[PDB]
């Protein structure tokens, strides 16, 4: 267990952890505005802005596909 190994731990934990919030932040309902319009204000990497859109694009569609047994 180097530090080198540590370290790449902790930067993938970074990374996790930065799309999981970008991702739920575009999964936030949003009816004014598109995936596309939304994730052109982001100023982040885009690391960030793919988490966001993907989120915010299959979001909208499991809201207009929920049903029930």
């Amino acid at each position: 267990s180097t530090l080198q190994k540590k370290i790449e731990e902790i930067a993938a934990k970074y990374k996790h952890s930065v799309v999981k919030k970008c991702c739920y932040d575009g999964a936030r309902v949003n009816n004014d505005e598109t995936c596309e319009q939304r994730a052109a204000r982001i100023s982040l990497g885009p690391r960030c802005i793919k988490a966001f859109t993907e989120c915010c694009v299959v979001a909208s569609q499991l809201r207009a596909n929920i049903s029930f047994k």
